[PDB]
């Protein structure tokens, strides 16, 4: 199992920019060029995020396009910028096992050592993450038949807060709900998420929690400024190995830099 | 509890630059001031490196002067890269409670609600990492006398393979000896490592085992190349903050980029 | 007092660029946000540009709904690239004391310690400014109305020449009709200007006079060289702050740089 | 007459880089040798500067060899950076008529339309500015026995407060004094400062007063933040030029890029 | 005879992106500002290109556009991405000496010391080159009537291998037809080509045999790995002067970069 | 055959940069661990230089352990801001069939399908190239001796003028002679200089003569200006590869840029 595991696209309509001056759109080709053009090949992707931007159905066309072009199989979720509606529409093609209901899409997959689970944490009409019932009892009941093999779940939405002046008070709202489910399954050991555009990474008992930084831009880490901020700070993705018993997350950069060269150790240390 | 962690400064000579031509000690000079300039300003400052490259004394001269120049209190420890001896010798006073045995440089921080623990894995004419005897043994007595208070360790290699064909075969060769220690002592709960020059990351029970990039070189994961590649990625450092019941960590970058800007609902989403 | 004072946007249609390549649509709405995210927050932005590039009601779509953007109370002045007609039609409104006459658009504003004067120097058919009869003796009208008190204008032409090959042969044609203004007028101490493409300033008895660089491109000062040059120099804007007495102006850049740090003694000059 | 008036250099001892990590030396390396490439050639440099950061003698050992590679007559001033003592010692040979009292360095100037004056406002042990009662008297007779001829005043310190919370309590003390001068003699009419490391303009009288951006790190002006800020936004200088009876003063960029191309008019606006 | 010769132009609709993120479009409006801002003015502009990327007539309106706002007589010939019959009817304006016959585009030039011959080796339906028997008789006619007096060839296709592992199989498949004609002609002595990306030369017997880079990607040469790799490597193009009895070709940058400055030998070496 | 053909690293002693800053060390270091990070690794490497800028002793001792730290076989040859003796006594360790006569430094590589050719064009005292007495009869021995098996040589000086309005009064004086030897023997196919600091490329009968880019900074080609420039655009060297009968040459970039990407045809024209 190897998965290249992005988020938080925004993606904008043809030749529209975010904001006016960031290309998103471009900055996605380049990150989807990239991916398949890795030497390590990963055997899918998954996109946790706010995929378009406003919700446009002409944002969903640009997205279907780009993510499109990827080489491999996706797996794609909601977030609070998504349109529940149309990314179905758009995008459960590109993700047949979604459904056909708008209202629950979510789907468990059983090919590798570990169990992966998508649901969507996004609520209509705010910012704020929503864990809905149907969703928690989908998700006890796919824990209980998964028995001892580990699971890792995908979703926007932070189930805690992180401390994060912006981004908590946005954070999923009844978080407990799926915090209270790892009290109850040992074998729930990984949650992913976006929505933050940062890796931040905490535990909870036997549970690893992060989020993702953005593919373009990101939002620092504020403790007491509530201040709105956003940046261009260097974009990266999780890439997520099953190494024989570990779950283990690298981060993969997606800037553009020098390198890499060979290390020498006459050339380390000279005399 | 707010802890700036850097790691892998590998510091050079007065003269000198990394492999000729990049230059580390330049680098390093801005990520302190630049760390020193902070406005949520840490409480202290974690460096869990190869704080210089080979191990001369010349190196430390230079890296007691840059790192000596933080506004923080220090946390020091050693990485295969440094010289036991003169660590000690040059860096001890930026850090006291290292002791004044170059061979048992180890202490613990109490002054937090989580406990902190920093050791030396490094061992003498190898890259591999070892932890002595005594080590395992004073980290096991931290832990039984501890009682519920968390712990996190700090320690220059990983205790476990990580899929890293590079780094993996340098990794802390007795490392199951602390992995047998987290499985007896559900109070310990974080792991904090350099070596990688990456962000990697895996949870082992209850406890979050994560490497560092490095503040100036990186070192790429790679799973199938053992080519000991390096390259000039973005650099970052992680921020570690009690929040709550969690201990939460975030990624700071320390590359320089456009921004910040403020997030407008109308410019995000014009009609 | 603080102004924000930028010009020559040089706004292209939606999905052009300024020659095919410069991207003043994006560049300026960078400078917008950038703007208002601006920590001491100005009081209105001044505009004294050739604010499309040429004339067109697409581009004043485009420069409509970007300054729009701005969180502030604008002024705005035509300029040479500028179309009277249409610079009413859509951005009056964003400006309402130009007025209702394309052909005298002007304005007073009384709300500082010094006041305010835009003005229109820029005439059909030509590159040259003029200044016409109606707006020497509106101006008349006001520093005598105004009395003691300090005056600054705003106006897209320099009234004078600056020694520049290019850019004279096109400064305000009949400049000497303000400079006699000048002349006449005490109170009259500081005139800004768009058009050059640079910051050049000079000094008339007691007024001030200079031009402003542009948001995206610029154009560099040649003394005997008249060859129409322009460059990505870094773009920058004028801040204007009543201080006490004094009327002062300093350049903010509008490029993304490194920094800040705080300046540290120790680290200054080390021992 | 034609000046290229740089500031602030900040010159380090040869291997040093200010605060470790900006290389001011190679920047003004790259300045002087940007300088001595122009087309249009001035008739002098002014450098009105903290010539070197710690007033050392190695420090002026590698401003005297650096500024010594300038191809043009020189004009240094010292700031409250330098050492009196040791400025006179490296570089009156690059400038002989500063005199040979370290105590009073300065100069007039007057084989061009406009009178040159050149003074040293730095005061031993500390920051701020001081005119020495004779400096005042020296002032003074110039301007008295001076007739009509216009005068411009180089000097480190600016002579009045401009609202910059950093840069306003550090500024020339007694400036009051040479506002005196001001409101006592038509005939002196710019004042050029460095200190500020950023282009601030105001007007007293019949005076321009302006503020130098530096050659490599600038200032960033803020009215109500107090914080010691430093930053690398874009280095320039200033270029005096006499034009007919203007004296003009326009920003030479010395920041690398893109450009120039010509400006041709279908380019400009396609059909 | 001065001429500047670039290619592989890849030219997409108004508003798209090369792959999505590689603005071909801007680039190569910079490359024409760029070239019609040169001191030194070409005779001619030369395009050996894949003018568009897919051969689509939106393409070749965006083309002709940009192209035609060159202030030069242009060459251009077909590539394998054009399509024969769109490029004789948006572009043959700009090059009458294409002809009526999009089967057979060529044409000689017997302006310059040398002759120049531009001729079509796209094949439709293929990536390989291929020279029909209509061009190889045009080219031995041409060849005859001009006797002594030197030739060179332009072509899109390079008529041998050069070990190029991805670009070989794709060259000019009956390239042996040129070689053959070689050995025929003294005076051909230059067969200059696009598709390669690259700048890679070989002689054959009297004829200096290039490719040339592209004005915007290029493609590395490997010799064993057969990857379709692209990068954005600096562009660049060649000028061919005629000098006295030599044909010269020099590669001029098309990247924007620091400098120049003048050579000083004070300044090259110090004392 | 492959050989990695890299000139003029106009190295500096161990504290100094080029001009003040050009830091030529670091980005030679930087071009070296380039070099011996090759995938396809060469069979040598040739350095056509001036190996060092000023002649000096501490310039060789730096260039001994850069150049000493490549893992390949390396060619030296001097240029006219090397030093005959210091040269041999710094370098011919690093290429022992130098000799041992710093006057006539020269040699023959018979290993590949092409005879390689060394000789020295450097005169002590000029800039201007010069072939000695002996050199030209050592060449022409090589030739005669040499029968079929095709000749390059490796010369710092370009053997006849380009039109370079800079470099060409300083080109091989009596290149001429060298010239005399191709038209008589149709053996000796390449030429490859430095001196240039550009590619410039050429053929003289038989010959394919060219000079390289430089490690570091550029010269441009002028025709009609002789101001001494040179400029930062992108340094790169020459791959030489054997391949069948053909010797090709191509450009490696030696900058750092965006890439490589996998060329992905639907990618390239979307739907
Ligand atoms: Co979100
Ligand atoms: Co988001
Ligand atoms: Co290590
Ligand atoms: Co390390
Ligand atoms: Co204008
Ligand atoms: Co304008
Ligand atoms: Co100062
Ligand atoms: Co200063
Ligand atoms: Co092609
Ligand atoms: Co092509
Ligand atoms: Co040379
Ligand atoms: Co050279």
């Amino acid at each position: 199992m190897l998965l290249a595991h992005i988020s938080d696209t925004h993606f904008r309509s043809r030749g529209e920019k975010l904001y006016g001056f960031i290309d998103v759109n471009a900055a996605n080709a380049d990150v989807v060029s990239q991916l398949n053009a890795l030497r390590e090949r990963p055997d899918a992707v998954v996109v946790s995020g706010d995929i378009v931007n406003c919700g446009r159905p002409e944002e969903y066309q640009v997205a279907r396009q780009i993510l499109g072009s990827l080489n491999y199989p996706l797996y794609l979720i909601p977030g609070n910028h998504d349109d529940k509606a149309l990314f179905l529409e758009y995008l459960q093609p590109l993700c047949p096992q979604l459904g056909s209901d708008a209202n629950n899409m979510r789907c468990a997959v059983d090919d590798f050592a570990t169990r992966l689970l998508f649901i969507d944490s996004s609520r209509a009409g705010t910012s704020k993450g929503w864990l809905t019932d149907e969703t928690i009892s989908w998700l006890e009941a796919q824990l209980f038949e998964g028995g001892d093999k580990p699971a890792t779940i995908f979703m926007h939405h932070p189930p805690l807060p992180l401390g994060n002046a912006q981004m908590d008070p946005i954070a999923c709202e009844n978080g407990h709900r799926l915090l209270a489910l790892v009290e109850r399954f040992p074998s729930l050991t990984r949650i992913f998420c976006g929505h933050n555009h940062s890796l931040t990474m905490t535990q909870y008992r036997q549970a690893l929690i992060s989020t993702l930084p953005g593919t373009v831009h990101q939002v620092p880490y504020c403790h007491e400024d509530t201040d709105p901020y956003y940046d261009l700070s260097p974009a990266s993705c999780l890439m997520h190995r099953q190494v024989g018993e570990q779950w283990v997350s690298y981060q993969h950069s997606l800037a553009h830099y020098a390198g890499p060269w060979l290390y020498d150790e006459n050339i380390s240390c000279p005399t």
